[PDB]
């Protein structure tokens, strides 16, 4: 049905309920889906965002469970949209399981005609990792926004944040993470959040340290705190569209510059400047067309400050809210002077395969991550930024179910990571078999026009043939999962994207799948954007030797 | 430009610059529009009611002074939006001014356009008085507004406004009439405006009382001065779309609300909630569709405070600023649930011929205007509240530039005073010739169905014809000056009307003038209003012998 | 009342029904515009235009006839949307009777509007003449159509169009005109029609002359008619959007092309290509969505033709029909390389004050316009088209009610022909006085963005101070009667409009009077077209000696 009171936890250590590791794997991944500690409503199998399942209903959640108990290392699962619907012959070098959610032909691909289906039973959002099943709690976003706030640290710091600081707004599903991950990349904060019970809450989770009490004392905060080389996040109860612009005409210049408001929906999710939350919300019922309005006018007051901002050199970026497009529509004629995040940060990363590596213990225990990331300073030893990530991870990012851990590796390193790693469990350094996949947010795995492959250098962001192809190779090079899902992070008719999850279980079978996958895997995303015509992905293939006939011949 | 760091003044005395009295009359007319005592902001040609100007920028203003110094009373100039267009040969029994401002093609007639044309130099907002030489600071209303409230008394409080007291808001040239207006007719009042600079004005020119410190302050006092029956007004520093809703939420019950802030344009004229003056002008100059959105939205919420009083039982009117429009158009659909002051008090006025009638002396005399108030007296004998009027206005009212009286009278008596003030300056009683005109807001010279032709009984508000032969009929006629203006008052789209002045120099000649262009100006707007079946208006067409071929045959 | 069984005609001869020839003239002028003759459909007080009347009902028309019967020398009947509203005291030299017809406040001035109005009795449209009585019948429209070949072939031809043809297509309401016009400038033309039953009309009113069998047939005929040095028109019976192409594509090339197709109306007056006008009316009923996109497709490929033509240098030019517009929006991104007929051939004219100056013998008597006809080529002997147009008129254009002749004449010589008229009515060289007035289309007083001020050198199309002027100025000046409307030719909201008669009845009085409005009514359209920088204007200006204070001081 739709709602069952249990608690599903992956099971831990060495013995079997599967017939193999290749089995046992994906069994592990999808009970730590609904894990208590890692899933907002496992009840309801909601794993993230409200209505990312891991799994249809419970019926589908019982025989996929049965049938991954009894398949074999012959056999190929296909769950379509959350439901066991076939076994097939393959091979021990195939995928076990084959994963494709929320996929919608074009035409029809919206939340109305999702709604119809969910209705007559036929739907299921899997969101990136809920479908998936490779979902690790809060430590994907909080490591995530954390190396968006380091790599431009890197470009524009050379990787020195102590004694300054990031001032940016919004404490909410996503925004919530920016404190801490600014903290983690050793730089204050000054976070500006409209309503006061998503401050508590940030409060009560340590995501953010302080409250002040007014602007000014914010500012006497972050003052103090810069000049004593302290990484202190501050809240502050108020509105971006009216501090910001009091910052400016201050002369106020803090050392990053961005915003997570939702002003992709003002009726909902963008105060207006003046306005308690409170009115806001009452006159969004009464006058909506008003209060649109009122919000947009308040974001293009909003984006002219971070222009002033960027005009004294501040680094200066928008964090996926349509903000700048907002603005720009009220008159803000360069409200793009400044860059996207992914454009500016995460893109020429992606250039390098450089994407969000992440790995989880099968056994359970803490000190088998401890031991990985041990391993990970040893193979990667002159990268200062990736040891500091490893030290306070264990200091400061809390496990969540299996204990896993995501840090940012290209192309070549990924692969060297692997095999070791598959190295520690043939060696028994590791207790037991360990899994390695990512978020659907990578170089070669996505297609989002209004986020990852938004301004494409070529004009290609809508290009989806990559995703599909990314899918495709991993199933031939001998991931252990592959997913392609629809509509993740923005929507449906907005997205798609792939995942793919391989174990490591120390054999030298996996590692021939490993040596492949966690080539081919980054080698896609560097493909894509050496297709763009991005000379860091052109120079990356080439120094890596990759095979791209169109460029290397 | 439309900038200059000059004081302008009219010329006083019986020596002219120009070549008559017929062309000195519009000169100093002109120039008394721009005096620091009369307009809102000179140096910049406004006047008053958002921007509404004298001239079109300065080159035009000084061609016009130059053009009008050398006219002879044989030609005519003809005014093309505040300039100077061209000169022709008419005779001396016809107007020596043409004026037509701010006309565009219906289709085109809104801000937008307005805007695009003023940015091109091809464009000035003639409101109604300031670009046709006839505004005489805050008393060219003053009797209006008065009007309006004892009217609102009588119907609402049985005659009396002891111990009552008015809400509303906007202290600009117009809308300062508004707290002596109330004491006038025996209330207190609360008068909330959002420039210290606009409250100094008033406060100057003794047209409101006090100012207090907050809005708990402001309450406390009304509270006492209302128990004491006393009648003063009191302003204060803030927003109105801020404030009343707070009142709402209170409790706090006005005996009468009001608005009279500049909402017929929203980019110039209204200060959007939560900003700055300062901010709002600097805005305008930069994102002015933002700046338009905020400030129509803010309507929205300040208009639904109004409906919240009506409801709650207390006297609701809009006082001819358009708000009701701009708050329908962003989504409130009840916004004309309260009526505008002419359908609910004014009206019957204006079947009569009843309007904002005035006069000045050119000479820049006091003792002019005090024997003229003497004239008027001895002419209207027997009516106890225009004596009242004429005192109060004595005691109470200030003189702005040149000396000048309001007076509201109608057919027949318009011609009997114009007359014998052109007697008295014959003979030498006024020490120079006066001029004599009105506001576009009067009975036969404005089509306005927000405003002045608001619910006719007929249907017929929107029909402008009856404006532009108001205009042509004063041109036959032998008025001094005459002018079609469009977007008075309401604002681009919403209005059409007539302007007329007539100087009464003394000679036999304009005697002529004056009998048949104060008996037809009144005239047309009996025959309006009898057209669309006013019994009043019949009645009194019918007792002055007017020719109605409809109506008397 | 509505409809009523009565033949109206002008009184002729020299016997008053009215008190003077001031008040003779407009009653006349009134009658000849429901002359059987001249008239739509005069029984329902329809002139023109299907609704365009001369008074609002029948009560209206028989009181204002009572009116103008008994209207004095120094009196002025006011006339609103066709009725008679009032009547005032002013002078003989003022006009008799002010006229303003069908004006409504912008926000309001649309035809649903209008239609809820007239349902009340409280509307007329009075196009441009029908509501003012000046309309002479097809003798506008074809002397207007006339003037553009003319004008074209003084451009581009030498002023010399034998040998030459011109192509265009439409032979409707205003199409219909452009065979004859052809013909009378001295061109032979091939006029292409959808509608058989359109060409039977025009064959058998000797609008067209004769109708080619096939494209091929139409092509011989017009090859020997210009070598021949004719002027023959030709009907086809076709598609303009087939037959031009194909024009194009066999490499022919006519002297000019046009088009007055319905193109402003897809769904009802544009045939597609391919379809048959049965085929058309049919899926106009069941498709209308898909019908008006075959329409706009079919109007993109026909103006590609005509762009292929302007490319050739052939003279190519839009008459007013959208059609430059519908094709823009369909992807003929240079859709308006080629012009409007008005900025190209008729502005020109009207920089010089260059107009159709209308006049009509109110005796009746042909003889009295056979003299001005001879009168005017002795006061303008070196104008050889003048010379021609005037001999052409006397033998191919039947007078309509009162005989009336068009004529075009500027700045200068409208005043110089007048007093010539009035001078001949003094002498009794004509029987009966004249009055002199025009289509409200002229220099000065009209304001029309989408036809007669489309695309003014300065961005003001929409500027309608300028008729407004007109009309004041024509008051001032002492036309005999002087009209102001709205919505003539293009509809409610699209455009604003003066008319003036004058009465030449002989009299040196009526001479002060000429002398003044025949100098000023052309002069406000210099200062019009001077105003936007017009050089032709300014020159023009400059040697008649017009005062514009911002060009000349
Ligand atoms: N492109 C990406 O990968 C990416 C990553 C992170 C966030 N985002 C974008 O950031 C936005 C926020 O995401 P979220 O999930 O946190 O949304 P959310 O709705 O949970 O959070 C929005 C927060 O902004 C606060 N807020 C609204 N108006 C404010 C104002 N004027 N001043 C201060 N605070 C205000 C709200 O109270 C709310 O807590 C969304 O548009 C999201 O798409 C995109
Ligand atoms: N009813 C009538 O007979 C009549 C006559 C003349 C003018 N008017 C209309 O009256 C209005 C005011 O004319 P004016 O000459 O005073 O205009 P103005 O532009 O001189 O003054 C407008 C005042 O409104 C104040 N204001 C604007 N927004 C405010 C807000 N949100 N809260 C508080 N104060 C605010 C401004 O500070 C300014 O002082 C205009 O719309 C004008 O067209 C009506
Ligand atoms: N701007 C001006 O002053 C001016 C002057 C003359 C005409 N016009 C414009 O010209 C157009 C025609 O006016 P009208 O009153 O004659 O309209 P109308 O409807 O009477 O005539 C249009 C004619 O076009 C014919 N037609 C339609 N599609 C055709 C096609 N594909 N091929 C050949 N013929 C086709 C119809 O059969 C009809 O006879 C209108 O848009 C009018 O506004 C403007």
């Amino acid at each position: 049905n739709k709602y069952r009171d249990v608690e599903i936890r992956a099971p831990r250590g060495n013995k079997l309920t599967a017939k193999s590791w290749l089995t046992e794997a994906p069994l592990r991944m999808l009970m730590n889906n609904l894990d208590p500690q890692v899933a907002e409503n496992p009840k309801e199998l909601v794993v993230y965002g409200g209505i990312g399942r891991a799994a249809r209903n419970w019926e589908c959640y019982d025989k996929i469970v049965e049938t991954l108990t009894r398949l074999e290392d012959d056999e190929t699962l296909l769950v379509q949209s959350g439901k066991p619907v076939g076994v097939f012959k393959t091979h021990s070098n195939a995928p076990r399981v084959l994963i494709a959610n929320s996929n919608l032909v074009p035409h029809w691909a919206n939340w109305e005609h999702f709604n119809e289906l969910d209705a007559k039973g036929l739907a299921m959002y899997g969101q990136m990792t809920a479908g998936s099943w490779i979902y690790i709690g809060s430590q994907g976003i909080v490591q995530g926004t954390y190396e968006t706030f380091v790599e431009a640290g890197r470009q524009h710091y050379g990787g020195s944040l102590k004694g300054k600081w990031v001032l940016t707004a919004g404490l909410g599903g996503m925004g919530g993470a920016q404190p801490l991950a600014a903290t983690l990349a050793g730089a204050c904060s000054l976070n500006i959040e409209s309503q006061q019970s998503r401050i508590d809450f940030r409060l009560e989770t340590r995501y953010v340290d302080e409250q002040a009490t007014d602007l000014d004392d914010a500012l006497v905060r972050i003052a103090k705190y810069t000049a004593e080389g302290k990484a202190i996040s501050i809240a502050l109860h108020g509105n971006a569209a009216e501090i910001l612009p009091e910052l400016v005409k201050r002369g106020v210049r803090p050392d990053m510059v961005t915003d997570q408001t939702s002003a992709h929906d003002p009726l909902n999710g963008y105060l207006p400047i003046g306005w308690t939350w409170e009115q806001y919300r009452d006159r969004a019922q009464t006058i909506p067309a008003a209060v649109v309005k009122a919000a947009k006018a308040s974001m293009a007051v909003h984006v002219q400050a971070m222009l002033d901002f960027q005009k004294q050199g501040v680094p200066t970026f928008d964090y996926g809210n349509n903000i700048r497009q907002m603005a720009k529509e009220e008159g803000v004629a360069n409200a793009f002077d400044f860059p996207g995040f992914v454009p500016a940060y995460i893109r020429p990363l992606f250039c390098r395969g450089v994407g969000p590596f992440r790995w989880a213990a099968l056994s359970g225990e803490a000190e088998d991550i401890y031991k990985t990331d041990a391993k990970v300073k040893e193979l990667i030893p002159d990268d200062a930024h990736l040891h500091r990530w490893l030290d306070m991870a264990r200091e400061r990012i809390s496990f969540q179910g299996l204990p896993a851990r995501i840090c940012w590796v290209g192309l070549g390193l990924r692969a060297k990571l692997g095999l070791a790693f598959n190295e520690m469990v043939r060696s028994g350094e590791l207790s037991a078999p360990v899994v390695i996949g990512r978020d659907h947010l990578d170089s070669g795995s996505v297609s989002s026009p209004n986020r990852e492959t938004e301004a494409m250098r070529d004009g290609s962001d809508a290009v989806s043939d990559w995703p599909l192809l990314n899918a495709l190779l991993n199933t031939a090079g001998g991931a252990t999962w592959v997913s392609l899902h629809h509509g993740g992070g923005v929507g449906m008719g907005f997205s798609q994207h792939s995942g793919m999850v391989i174990v490591c279980d120390g054999t030298d079978e996996a590692a021939e799948r490993i040596a492949r996958v966690l080539t081919n895997d980054p080698g896609t995303g560097v493909m894509r954007h050496a297709d763009a015509g991005y000379d860091i992905a052109i120079d990356c293939a080439k120094e890596q030797g990759l095979d791209l006939p169109m460029i290397t011949g």
